């Protein structure tokens, strides 16, 4: 591959030069003959595979702390070696773990919020042994990160994978989601996306309130055991009721959302170690709720009802009635959240901040991988600066990765 | 391998077999994806297999593979490349190759129309004056008094690079951009440089906001020459809003005919360096990009004024609100003037049905998500949720250098 690749911003004519792609460790799905850039998703590591992966990460860590080739660098390397050789694995020091987590976020090509990458509270839960223990650790995460509305980004890292039969997993794809219930008549109450998961919870013994906005319990799996249900204390789940600054009727829609966005289904990869339960949280970009959660057809799908209360001509599509409502909805989302002093960023601010971030990363690190398809907001795309920004996408390690759904893989005891 | 593409709204899965038939690179590799890069990066021996394969797919597409018609044609092309280092397409082959370059255009959301293409063979052309006549007839035909019709005009192929036919205008119809003293820019800032080349060539500009640039036509490697399209041929739409009576007072208008004239049509290893093609507008091209891009007409702020919007924080989404109203007015104007136009909801809806057709009958449809998804209201259109595979099928429209960077006078 060529040593320097060039990206161009077509609005400002600014050109950036990427050398960091040279450090790419994983495949993208693309080949020279086909591009998968818009495909959403394109038993354990052996001693021989583990050795070079660990060394790679160790070198990189001591390179970050400006002690490359130092006595402590060679000593850490030999210790990790000795350990992989005797135990087929090794354990990260707390410093390495925190560095690894921060960088996994730094390398997350789909995340537009990465300007904040180095401010990340890391909770080491590697001593956890039970699901009740996971529940404790998670509750602490939530209360900390929520911070009464002034959100702070946090990750909680549970023990690494060992033999594959003793995985820690959060079954919830996100820590906080609303239930979805499928009626006999074919309609769906709640959040239709979560119908399968809700069903799982119900089977496990969850008594459903059958409402539009019922917070799902946690379904926690420790040490490869069957998962266990727990209810998050409602006092720990901060929510924002949606209202509109101009339209007083908007509040009559009975809408609300949760303040804390937190992913719990991904796998954290550091130095060849796999952390299968590593829930992380930041704060919301308005469009995530106002556009996707609310306006996707297989989600809350409120465009129609909102348009009606707006007295919009809805026979032609060229009236653009869908669009007009969308903007209002997203205004009401940012307004509710700010009025309740819960941290939220609009899509203009977030994308602007990301460009400055990207530019700085090219300047200091020789590149910044980015997935244009994910980075560009799902509304008003071209009036945000990222739309006109060329981006190279490649996978750096440490990383957050996808993993199969646990209910597809679990061997029920 | 057979690849699957999933729409994440309907859960429809399509199996792509077509991609196995491609041979041009996309620029990506296993480790680096360049799907958001806009411009990623012929002898007798080179030319023949290219020629061979294309004749092969033509006789395959018309169900006469192995026929004597097929055989002779293969022998005919052989002898002609042999003795002239090039070869000439049959008319039927020209029309197929044009329609199929459109069909293979991964960046075009309009492809459901691909087989309804009017093809004007201008390969007998020899002078700029010729090109100008051919182009005027194109324009008049395709405009059709508002009921637009897809057209392409194809000039003589490349032979030796030194005798290239080129339309210097990136598009057939665009407005002039003027660089003011005070540093502001009049007209369309994107054309500023070209506008000034035209002036430097003898063009007397009216220095207004919407001045139709003249045609700059290069024939057979020669210096390009200026020609003004007759005004009566250039259909234009005044932009008014249905509810906002003040919108007319913004003084906005656009041309009704979108016609790309800077690309290269490639067929059977032949290079048609001059091949303007035209269609009709999707409303967002004008309403979003042309008008609201900071580097273009940049009307967003001015519009936001007249809507009496709070423009202090971005979180008031005032830019968004003004944008939707601009695009309503555009659609509304064209429609009121019986000028053909498609809204991005219908356009994207059409593209999805087209993808179904292509998978059903052809085993896939190359598509560039970055270009297919409209520049506004992305996820409330069907294609945002549609996985698409991009790959390069031939015949194709490729980019080419700007002529004012390679032409010797
Ligand atoms: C601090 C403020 C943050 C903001 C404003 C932000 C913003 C976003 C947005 C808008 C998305 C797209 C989400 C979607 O459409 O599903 C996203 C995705 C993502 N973010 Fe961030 N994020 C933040 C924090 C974090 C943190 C703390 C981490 C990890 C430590 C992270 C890693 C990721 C990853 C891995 C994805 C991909 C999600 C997926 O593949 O499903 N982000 N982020
Ligand atoms: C008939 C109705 C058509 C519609 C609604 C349509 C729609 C569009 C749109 C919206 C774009 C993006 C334009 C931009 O962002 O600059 C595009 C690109 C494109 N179209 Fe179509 N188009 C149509 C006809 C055609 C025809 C007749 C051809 C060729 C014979 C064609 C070939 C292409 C190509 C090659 C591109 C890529 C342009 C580039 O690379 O800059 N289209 N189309
Ligand atoms: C760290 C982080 C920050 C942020 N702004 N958003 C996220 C994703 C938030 C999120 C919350 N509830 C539900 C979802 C579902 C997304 C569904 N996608 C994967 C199809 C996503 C994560
Ligand atoms: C065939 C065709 C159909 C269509 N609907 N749009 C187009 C684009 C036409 C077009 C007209 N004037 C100006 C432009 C500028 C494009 C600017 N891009 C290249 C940066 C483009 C072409
Ligand atoms: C098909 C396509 O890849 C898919 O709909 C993507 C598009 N871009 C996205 N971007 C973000 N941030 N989140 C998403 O879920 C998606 N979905
Ligand atoms: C950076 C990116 O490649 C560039 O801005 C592209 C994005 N998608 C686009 N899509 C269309 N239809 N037209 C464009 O000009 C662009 N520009
Ligand atoms: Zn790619």
């Amino acid at each position: 591959c060529p040593r320097f690749l060039k990206v161009k911003n077509w609005e400002t004519e600014v050109v950036l030069t990427d050398t960091l792609h040279l450090k790419s460790t994983l495949e993208t799905g693309c080949t020279e003959y086909i591009c998968m850039g818009s495909i959403m998703h394109p038993d354990v590591a052996t001693k021989d595979q583990l050795f070079p992966l660990a060394k790679e990460f160790i070198d990189q860590y001591y390179s970050s702390i400006k002690r490359f080739g130092s006595k402590a660098h060679m000593e850490r390397l030999e210790e990790v070696n000795k350990e992989i050789d005797t135990t087929s694995t090794y354990q990260l020091k707390d410093t390495e773990l925190i560095y690894g987590a921060k960088h996994a976020w730094r390398n997350a090509s789909r995340c537009v919020g990465r300007i904040q990458w180095s401010k990340l509270q890391v909770f080491d839960a590697r001593d956890c042994t039970t699901a009740h223990g996971m529940f404790n650790y998670i509750c602490n995460h939530v209360k900390y990160a929520t911070n009464k509305g002034n959100l702070r980004s946090a990750i909680t890292i549970f023990p690494q994978r060992t033999d594959g039969k003793h995985d820690f997993r959060v079954w919830n794809s996100q820590l906080i989601r609303y239930a979805g219930y499928k009626q006999p008549d074919g309609s769906t109450l709640g959040d239709p996306a979560n119908v399968q998961f809700t069903e799982i919870c119900i089977q496990q013994g969850w008594k459903p309130p059958r409402g539009r906005f019922d917070v799902l319990p946690l379904l926690l799996q420790a040490n490869g055991n069957d998962p266990e249900l727990f209810q998050i204390p409602p006092e720990l789940v901060l929510e924002v009721p949606i209202r509109h600054p101009k339209f007083e009727w908007f509040k009559d829609l009975g809408l609300k959302w949760y303040g804390l966005p937190a992913v719990s289904n991904m796998l954290l990869e550091i130095g060849g170690l796999e952390f299968s339960a590593c829930p992380f949280s930041g704060w919301y970009m308005g469009t995530e709720i106002g556009v996707r959660d609310y306006c996707d057809n297989s989600r809350y799908n409120i465009l129609e009802e909102v348009a009606k209360k707006m007295n919009l001509d809805m026979r032609k599509t060229s009236s653009l009635w869908k669009d007009q409502a969308l903007v209002e909805i997203n205004i009401a989302v940012l307004y509710s959240f700010q009025s309740d002093k819960v941290t939220i960023v609009d899509h203009h601010s977030a994308t602007e901040s990301f460009i400055k971030h990207m530019e700085n990363e090219y300047r200091c690190r020789g590149g910044c991988p980015a997935d244009w398809v994910w980075i560009v907001p799902p509304m008003s795309g071209s009036i945000t600066p990222v739309f006109h920004q060329e981006m190279l996408n490649y996978r750096l390690t440490p990383s957050f990765e996808y993993q199969p759904d646990p209910w597809n893989t679990h061997v029920w005891k």
